[PDB]
């Protein structure tokens, strides 16, 4: 029998190499594999501004985001339920990881808040709507979506040590209600996975306090939750640095909201092996381009007559045709095609990182190549 | 009082300049001015793939054509009129000419022939029309254009003596006729113009007595048809020779869909005083664009690092801007700008043209320019 006519699981995570606390493997699931150490681009709406969904695959992503709070705003949960969920809605037939919720009540909407659960204001609308770990994972039913996230409690950045421990033990009360509202349907159950978050802010102890109770728990994958909301990488990587080792080593770890290429780099290093982020997507509408020898903005005069690809090395689509040159007409005359290129190049950069580390992780040599990608990529010799 | 403020007439040609045969002027209307010689675009539905009329007026364009046999196939001219007049949907407020529609007739279209008129099956789905003098009139009132074009009957090439000679006569009793129903209308007579088409083929005897048959009746400008349908060049200008001389001398001389850009300069040598041509329009959409070296294909590999503009002199909006490397990847990837701006920069090309002509008459350097370029176009050094 050939793998594609082989059953394929529910969840199944192998390491296949290691490389210090790097590690490079698969994550095996019903709609497809994924490889880590991976990148998932942030999916949105179908606009005439949104890359096709056979775009995004064939930049090599193997797994996109949804954005709860997003859906459940319009067109609804509800709505893209009878739509057929949320892999019809978006013609995504691969898996799809959908966050809780809650960091968007904090960021974007808030009328009531307490240890049932929470109400706010849509941003749009005013429309009231209540989430809940019971909620979230209805919410994360309905849409259809393959990795669940355990619905917690943000604490703004940065949070009194009161605020992050108080913060982190309602979050592992929370993290049990979503164990159990998930296993209670079987549909979601036998066929999605569920991943619990680790809080604590910059505590040690809350951390450690935090991994614990989450493993008595239970789960398929832990994300480090708390980070990349303004307290710098130096402060980042210090907190990975202990954080990450206190989660169970054979389960995915997933930063989540990271980020910029060498945030990436460096959190492999220290253990990650999952990042989303709208970055390549708000620089590439932005004029942005990322590439190995650091960012560059493309409506710089000096691109006008450059015949170069965006990057040297990207092999993605646009490089193998497109020069700076004519994205940089393209953009300036604010022809949306110039922005879907800008995109496409670079989200199919960040798959290409994710390649080499994965690459030099498999070859024993990714310890070398991060020190090589942070020389050219802030020596921003372009 | 401002020229704004002031009273247009329905119809004056005022000569500026004369250099032999050649003449530059203004034909005034009431919903314009129209600089002579003159090059007309010629019109068609707002699709995707059509320029903004805002960007054809921005090329220099006066005035557009209206293929009056397409427009009552679709959507029809009653339901033109209901939608305000052609002016009203093209959105182009400036002065319009329509075609009499016989020419497509003969060309696209036939069931029945006679002195009446003619009644034909649609191309598109063979349903029946008929045309005739005061058909023909009658659409193009509904239609609301500013110059009319009498109805008249085209001989395929190449024509024998003796279909020659009873396809003019027959012309030109229904040049009478045109004259009669578009005076009958008193709406249409008193703001719009009426152009009778002189035929005869290649014979000066048949081209003289249509011309004082044009004459007998009294017309605001005449046409040379019969040409442009497969004679070629030579042939072409040696009619032209005797023909235009035949002509009032004080109306202006329209030679009908002409054409190439050297087609054009002989033909003003010529004395003719306007012009259409599918020609900017067909080339752009199919990679051609014209300079001042002649025609280039910009598929072609040698155009991909090219950063000169599609042509060294012309000052259209797309050569202040693109390249031609730039094009050429529109181009390539089937990207419908590519097109648009091919048939931007070919149509602004046209109208370039027409100006250096009418600059170079007016300086009384009209011959040498006409030497100049087509040396030049010839050599094609581009
Ligand atoms: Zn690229
Ligand atoms: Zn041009």
């Amino acid at each position: 029998a050939t793998a594609q006519e082989t059953d394929r699981p529910r969840f199944s995570f192998s390491i296949a190499a290691r490389e210090g606390k790097a590690r490079t493997g698969t994550i095996e699931m019903k709609r497809g594999v994924i490889r880590t150490p991976a990148f998932m681009p942030v999916g949105t709406a179908a606009t005439v501004k949104a890359l096709k969904p056979e775009t995004v695959r064939a930049t090599g992503a193997d797994i996109i985001l949804g954005n709860t709070y997003h859906l459940m705003l319009r067109p609804g949960a509800e709505r893209i339920a009878k739509l057929g969920g949320l892999h019809s809605f978006m013609g995504w037939d691969r898996p799809i990881l959908t966050d809780s919720g809650g960091y968007q009540v904090m960021s974007l909407s808030l009328t009531k808040q307490s240890e049932e659960g929470v109400t706010f204001k849509s941003h749009l609308d005013g429309s009231r709507h209540m989430l809940s770990p019971e909620r979230s994972i209805e919410i994360q039913h309905l849409l259809g979506s393959d990795i669940v996230m355990a619905f917690d409690e943000s604490t703004p950045y940065p949070a009194t040590p009161s605020r992050a421990a108080s913060s982190m033990e309602r979050s592992m009360r929370w993290a049990k209600r979503s164990r159990d509202a998930f296993d209670s349907r079987k549909e979601q159950a036998e066929n999605a996975a569920l991943f619990g978050i680790q809080q604590g802010s910059v505590f040690e102890n809350l951390r450690q306090q935090s991994a614990d109770a989450l493993a008595e728990i239970g789960f398929d994958g832990y994300a480090v939750g708390g980070l990349a909301v303004g307290e710098g990488q130096d402060e980042m990587f210090r907190v990975l640095d202990f954080s990450v080792p206190m989660l169970p080593d054979d389960k995915p770890h997933y930063l989540m909201g990271v980020g910029k290429p060498d945030d990436i780099v460096g959190a492999v290093e220290r253990g990650i092996d999952m990042f989303d982020s709208v970055l390549p997507t708000r620089s590439g509408r932005n004029g942005q381009a990322f590439t190995w020898d650091g960012p560059i903005n493309i409506r710089n005069a000096r691109f006008s007559e450059d015949l170069k690809p965006l990057d040297s090395e990207c092999h993605c689509a646009v490089c193998q045709k497109w020069s700076r040159a004519c994205i940089h007409a393209l953009i300036r005359a604010g022809e949306i095609l110039g922005a879907m290129l800008m995109t496409e190049h670079n989200i199919a950069f960040y798959q290409q990182l994710m390649q080499k580390i994965r690459d030099s992780i498999s070859e024993g040599r990714f310890s070398q190549f991060a020190q090589d990608f942070r020389a050219r990529y802030f020596a921003r010799n372009s």
